[PDB]
DNA sequence: CGTAATTAATTAATTG
DNA sequence: AATTAATTAATTA
């Protein structure tokens, strides 16, 4: 097998690499790597080095890095380009590794830990460690083993040692419900002191040095914590020691009397999973506790216990060193799921990058670029200062706010890197500029044709068309893979809708669940075989769809933001291809193709239809369209349908055969108006909705732009067995709108759009009676709590001060002169609760940190000073009337 | 050190 | 309540 590198770090003028080797051995080299660097030179120097824009350049071949670095400040104070990739671990992992990298996961050391400190003073913050590290799980993906590092002495306890046995058994039966699945695979190590104990991790770790380090929040607790404990306790020395290279760096973080530490542990790559699960997960969640990303992943019990979690290893060392290990587990299930670690691996590697670069889509595209350029034997340009700027980006429509009953959309394939590649849009495939007419003209065909000889684009740019820019070729590669990956994830879901249909008539037999891979289209034979299968059977095959579904999801979804961030880099400062220019041509193009698009279904849909003049596109965002379909249904008449299922068959041939081949023609039309290089403008059917047919439902709504609700039975060529509601924007999407509220308005949406308004009404009402009986927490506001401090004056709030900081604030004042209540932090999610006037908090609104029991202190007082009233207009009734107002119905029945 | 467009909620001040 | 502006948070794309 080819090797392939795992880690990557310049010391001094030295290179550190951990690699895997041809017969996939883990090995470690020192290298004193000679980097290049390029000037450019007279035209009368022969050469095989060129720039971008096919200038000649000169390669200085340095004695080592320190001196390349130092040539560099020369060139600068000169205002000489110095040209070359200025950052040496890449140019060296480009030398080293000249091929597609093909690597072996099952030889990569991934490594999750967590570790338990006990404090009987408030939070143990990392930068002090001054008290014991009394638990560690380390698990170790080579191995697949946990060790369990326990401590049994301790000044705060002396404990017993942790029971398997126990540990086994179901809660239930007074056990912990450790997974069976993982028993076999823990190694269980008491310790009688925490130098022992320390010592034997470090050796462990020496032994089995991690190359991913991952687990929950490990970069800003475990590894600091870790870290700095060793410092205190044997020396910095000893700490250096969790570096394969000993050398480490510690940023500090503010923060006028608070401080904290992140640990740079050179030789390993840290991926926090909380720092993937936020980049790569696309939602957002309430509280980021694992208890609460568990429950929502996996669907898994919150790990409950009694008393603070200070004095649960006094009180019950058992289920402390219990709740440690499925801790570590409970990441290791979730990226089972989600598929993030593979993910970091499958980008980093693509990209020639550190694997913790992936959360830099710049630094992940200028190597891209950068080694797609120096197969070619070019020399890449040195990144520039540039001022921020404003520019602009899409169009968005103002629609009418009303109920829509009938609606077909319509959306471009993956709009930004498709016009990009159509007009070849790269730094060095500019020609020159044109004179502008107003968008407007272009949108109507009626200005004159910007260029019969360049690639246009209407903010008056123009691109060669005889040669490929580098920024077409390297971002259509990526396309392709994303392509790929959301191909598997819509034949898992449309395989996941079969097993769903399958599901209403389940079979009374006892079968198996059908061997298949669910990335692929069932097959005839294959669907006959799940009509005659039980419900046990069906079931547990729909999970594994809906799994292969979301690993789909996880490789497309990330592949797509990855695409359209090169576009977003064209707009940023710190890209070394940044150029607003090229970001302007591309969303100045989208803006019109858009627009263009509408008047062509318009001019198509009133042309069938026999009618005139009518806008049937009532409302469309950057590169979608949504179309009225009422007059479709009308033509043909709704009496002749037989049931839902028989419209929604229409409407989608009717997209298919006829609106997609004139979308078409129409974008034909529009790139040889703009002269581009390719045509790759493709607008394909997305949702079909409305209501079901005979019910009083309305089907959709919109209240405003980004604004609206739509029920959808088909969408991208998946047709649903149930109903699902499109929802985009409304409170029910936000993650501030507090839990039940997102539910109760969801029902309200539910039954306007199917059962209609009638239906509406006695929901309403239903919730209203049942409101006040709700969980506290369900029914709390969400928000994030920034800038805390700005608004601060000596514990009340200062001018300007946000509702949810004010509520923190009452916090503060609540909690004073108390250590284990616990405290806010900056940046962190916070629950938040009006407070009925006269209040013993002094003011009228209280908020603690998210995805936590409010502290027991003052959780009798919070509940008995609730404003139920205020809450239940601020966070249902605005938002519903809101809905029901832009849809003309009434959530109350009028007098 | 991917982007812009857009909403809703809330504070301050003003609307004779 | 009802604006206009400014800030903050959170979406859609
Ligand atoms: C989601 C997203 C979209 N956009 C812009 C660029 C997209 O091409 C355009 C349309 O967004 P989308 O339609 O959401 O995505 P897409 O067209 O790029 O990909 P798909 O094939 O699945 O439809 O909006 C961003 O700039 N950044 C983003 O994060
Ligand atoms: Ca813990
Ligand atoms: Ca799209
Ligand atoms: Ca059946
Ligand atoms: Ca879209
Ligand atoms: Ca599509």
């Amino acid at each position: 097998m080819k090797e392939f590198y795992l880690t990557v770090e310049q010391i001094g003028d030295s290179i550190f690499e951990r690699y895997i080797d041809s017969n996939g051995r883990e090995r470690t080299r020192e290298v004193e790597y000679k980097p290049s660097l390029f000037a450019h030179c007279p035209e009368s120097q022969a050469t095989k080095y060129f720039d971008i824009y096919g200038k000649p350049c000169t390669r200085k071949l340095f004695a080592n890095m320190r001196d390349a670095s130092q040539w560099i400040k020369r060139m600068e104070d000169i205002g000489l380009e110095a040209l070359g990739m200025d950052d040496f671990k890449l140019a060296y992992l480009s030398d080293t590794y000249n091929y597609e990298i093909k690597y072996d996961h099952t030889k990569i050391r991934v490594a999750n830990f967590d570790i338990e400190v006990t404090s009987p003073d408030g939070f143990p913050e990392p930068s002090q460690a001054k008290h014991p590290i009394d638990a560690i799980t380390h698990y170790d993906s080579i191995d697949d083993r946990f060790y369990v590092f326990d401590l049994l002495n301790s000044p705060y306890g002396n404990v017993e040692e942790w029971s398997i046995e126990i540990a086994a058994k179901l809660q239930e039966q007074g056990g912990d419900e450790v997974p069976s699945e993982i028993i076999d695979k823990i190694i269980y190590m008491p310790f009688d002191n925490e130098k022992e104990l320390l010592m034997e991790y470090l050796n462990f770790w020496q032994q089995k040095t991690p190359v991913i380090l991952t687990g929950w929040n490990v970069e800003s607790f475990a590894i600091p914590y870790v870290y700095n404990r060793i410092k205190n306790i044997f020396g910095e020395s000893t700490a250096k020691r969790l570096s394969p290279h000993r050398k480490t760096r510690v940023k500090v973080i503010e923060n006028m009397y608070g401080s904290r530490e992140i640990i740079t542990l050179f030789g390993i790559s840290v991926l926090d999973y909380i720092d993937l699960y936020k980049k790569f997960s696309f939602t957002n969640q309430p509280s980021y506790s694992l208890d609460y990303i568990s429950e929502f992943e996996l669907n898994v019990g919150k790990l409950k216990y009694d008393g603070p979690i200070s004095k649960l290893r006094e009180s019950n060392h058992q289920r402390y060193i219990s709740y440690n290990i499925i801790a570590v587990y409970r990441v290791l299930q979730i990226d089972a799921k989600r598929q993030f670690i593979n993910l970091s691996l499958d980008m980093g590697y693509y990209a020639k990058i550190q694997i913790q670069s992936v959360f830099s889509p710049i630094k992940t595209w200028d190597a891209i670029i950068f080694n797609s350029l120096k197969e070619q034997n070019k020399v890449i340009p040195q990144g520039r200062s540039h001022p921020v700027q404003p520019y602009p980006g899409a169009f968005v429509k103002e629609p009418i706010p009303n109920r829509y009953k009938y609606v077909m959309s319509f959306d471009l394939t993956s709009l930004y890197p498709s016009i990009i590649r159509q007009v070849n849009i790269s730094p060095e495939t500019i020609a020159g500029t044109f004179k502008v007419a107003p968008l407007h003209d272009y949108i109507n065909a009626v200005a004159e044709r910007p260029s019969d000889v360049y690639s246009c684009s209407p903010n008056g740019m123009m691109y060669y068309k005889d040669r490929d820019g580098v920024v077409p070729t390297e971002i259509t590669k990526v396309f392709n893979q994303r392509k790929e990956h959301k191909g598997y994830m819509l034949a898992a879901q449309r395989n996941g809708e079969i097993i769903k249909e399958a599901l209403h008539n389940p079979n009374l037999s006892v079968d198996e669940p059908l061997d298949v891979d669910y990335r692929f289209d069932f097959s005839d034979e294959i669907k006959e075989k799940i009509k005659k299968l039980s419900a046990k059977s069906l079931n547990e095959m729909l999970f594994r769809a809906q799994r292969t579904e979301v690993a789909g999801m996880t490789a497309q979804i990330n592949r797509k933001l990855l695409i359209n961030s090169l576009a977003g880099a064209l707009g940023n400062v710190w890209f070394r291809y940044y150029d607003l220019r090229n970001a302007t041509a591309i969303t100045t193009f989208g803006q019109m193709a858009l627009q263009w698009i509408e008047r062509k279904v318009n001019e198509y849909l009133n042309e069938v239809c026999g009618t005139e003049g009518e806008a049937f596109v009532l409302y469309g965002d950057t590169d979608s369209i949504y179309v009225s379909a009422d007059k479709i249904i009308d033509k043909v008449g709704e009496s002749k349908f037989r049931d839902t299922n028989h419209w929604v068959d229409f409407l989608d041939k009717f997209a298919r055969e006829r609106m997609e081949p004139a979308i078409d023609r129409g974008f034909r039309e529009m790139c040889e108006y703009m002269n581009n290089k390719q045509h790759l403008m493709f607008m394909d059917r997305e949702a079909i909705a409305g209501p079901p047919l005979g019910s009083k439902g309305i089907g959709g709504f919109w209240t405003g732009k980004k604004r609206y609700a739509l029920n959808v039975w088909d969408m991208e060529g998946t047709r649903y067995a149930e109903p699902k509601l499109k929802i985009m924007g409304l409170e029910t999407q936000k993650s501030s709108t507090p839990k039940a509220v997102q539910k109760a308005l969801k029902e309200c949406i539910r039954r306007m759009l199917q059962e209609g308004e009638e239906s509406l009404q006695e929901y309403f009402k239903e919730f209203e009676k049942e409101f006040r009986q709700l969980n506290y927490i369900s029914i709390a506001s969400v928000s994030s709590a920034n800038n805390i401090a700005k608004y601060d004056v000596g514990g009340f709030p200062g001018p300007k001060c946000p509702f949810h900081i004010r509520g923190i604030l009452t916090y503060n004042r609540a909690i004073k002169g108390n250590i284990d209540a616990p405290q806010v932090v900056e940046g962190e999610k916070v629950y938040v609760l009006p407070l009925r006037e006269g209040n013993p908090f002094g003011d009228k609104c209280i908020a603690w940190p998210s995805g936590t029991e409010i502290t027991d202190l003052i959780k009798d007082d919070v509940l008995h000073w609730m404003d139920y009233t205020v809450l239940l207009e601020k966070t249902f009734i605005k938002p519903l009337e809101g809905f029901t107002s832009a849809a003309k119905l009434d959530y109350e029945k009028k007098a």
